[PDB]
RNA sequence: CGCCU
């Protein structure tokens, strides 16, 4: 059911087919990276990096392999980026590093958010800006983007037509019903394409083990407004930095109670910088203020929206717990972390949860209260979406192996012929010829360690 | 299930 220990180096990709080589986000969530090949000609679907486990000195960021394209950047057509995510956008520096007028074609938010990134390695991409409807030809590669719902917004899924067929690769998503911005995952258009015919489909994977729904992230509305409801004293709201609406329904609850909101931490002044100056966040006028003008301010009329919820000692929601920062937890202080805990994080946020309770702060979160949802499918929307589908070959993404086999299992359910799921792991090459998909060989994906030079 | 600075 997995790889075959020595696959060899695949063979000549014949003529009319084509190939799909995952080079991350397979077997390790994270770096996820994924190279189609057709004719000849390259086009690569995301870029990130992956966060290594605990590792100390020497070593920052890893990244996908780029040995199986190095010697053929020449061949690449463009970098489809489906969001603004660091697991989907974080190597593209690294990418462009080799050869820097490779095209980066995404969203409005996409592209401002790997543009900002891009600006402090002091490079100016070429980029394409598409949105939900837009059809474009990449070289071979005939491009349909399509809407889909996540945990950011602008987020897209992508149709690949080539003669060997159509290839429709998710990205990450979750079909949330009632949407903040009302962009719905579009189902209208997967029915469509399914119509057409999906011969591939690429899906992600990461919450496939998880029965039911998701629950739609405007009912996290309500435990905020509870949370606000009953706060004497400040409230200090911790969450990634690129999740818009729930930091939008942070400012609706502040707003609503009467408190005044400051950003804090480089990363959260940034994104939330970004996220109003394009339209995304929508902020009432008076609303967000100055962190500077806090301290004038009584601590019942206060909400401080700050970065660190998965416990990363330099962001400030750490610093707090440690005493090492500008902002000091008092006795009163409500602390809101409206944010997963993403599995392996689990000793640094509870070394922050135990910190902030040492120094008298109630501190809400997910283990006690709802204030986050998945941004990902679960096994009910997977069964939806591959109702809908009806590809006629299934690649699980995005996932450890748990996750794929998983998501797997639910393509078989709804009718996918067991012999036309494959479950690749990074490296692993896959071929579609004369619209069924195999595993032909693989190439070498192995971890890249890099200090900001590699 | 994506950082943070
Ligand atoms: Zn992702
Ligand atoms: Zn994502």
């Amino acid at each position: 059911s997995h790889p075959h220990p020595e696959l060899g180096r695949p063979p000549a990709l014949p003529k009319g087919g084509l190939r799909v080589t995952p080079l991350g986000g397979l077997g390790e969530i994270g770096r996820n990276m994924t190279v189609f090949e057709y004719g000849g000609r390259l086009l690569i679907v995301d870029c990130g990096v992956l966060f290594p486990e605990e590792e100390q000195p020497g070593i920052d960021l890893i990244l996908p392999d780029f040995t199986s394209i190095r010697d053929r950047l020449d061949d690449i057509e463009g970098i489809v980026l489906t969001h603004g995510h660091e697991d989907h956008i974080g190597g593209v520096p690294f990418l462009l590093r080799e050869k820097p007028d490779i095209p980066l074609i995404g969203s409005k938010l996409t592209l401002a958010l790997i543009e900002a990134k891009l600006q402090e390695h002091r490079i100016r991409p070429y980029t394409l800006e598409v949105a939900e409807g837009h059809r474009e030809r990449v070289g071979p590669f005939d491009c349909e983007f399509v809407a889909v719902n996540h945990s950011i917004p602008d987020a897209l899924a992508v149709a690949i037509r080539t003669p060997a067929g159509m290839v429709v690769h998710t990205g990450d998503f979750k079909m949330d019903q009632l949407p903040l911005d009302g962009r719905l995952t579009d189902l209208h258009a997967f029915a469509r394409l399914s119509e057409e015919g999906i011969d591939l489909l690429l899906a992600d994977s990461t919450n496939a083990e998880v029965p039911g729904f998701v629950p739609p992230e405007r009912d996290i509305s309500n435990v905020l407004r509870q949370v606000f409801a009953n706060a004497r004293k400040r409230i200090i709201v911790a969450s990634f930095a690129s999740h818009v609406h729930r930091i939008q329904q942070i400012l609706d609850a502040a707003h609503e109670y009467g408190r005044r909101v400051a950003f804090v931490g480089r990363s959260m002044v940034r994104n939330m910088g970004i996220a109003r100056d394009l339209g995304y966040l929508k902020v009432p006028p008076g609303l967000v203020v100055d962190v500077k003008t806090l301290d004038d301010l009584p601590d019942s009329e206060v909400v401080l929206v700050c970065t660190g919820s998965q416990g990363e000692p330099m962001a400030a929601l750490s610093r707090m717990a440690n005493r090492d920062h500008q902002i000091r937890i008092v006795n009163g202080d409500t602390v809101i972390l409206a944010s997963s805990l993403i599995p392996g994080n689990e000793n640094a946020v509870y070394r922050v949860i135990n910190g902030l309770t040492r120094w008298g702060a109630n501190v809400v979160h997910k283990g006690n209260a709802k204030v986050h949802v998945s941004g990902h499918a679960s096994a009910g929307e997977l069964l939806y979406f591959y109702n809908i589908c009806r590809p006629k070959n299934l690649m699980p993404v995005h996932g450890e192996w748990r996750h794929l086999r998983a998501n797997a299992e639910l393509g078989a359910l709804t009718g996918v012929p067991h012999d036309r799921i494959v479950i690749a792991e990074d490296g692993v090459v896959v071929d579609l010829v004369e619209g069924k998909a195999k595993i032909t060989g693989k190439v070498q994906a192995g971890y890249v360690y890099v200090d900001g030079l590699s």
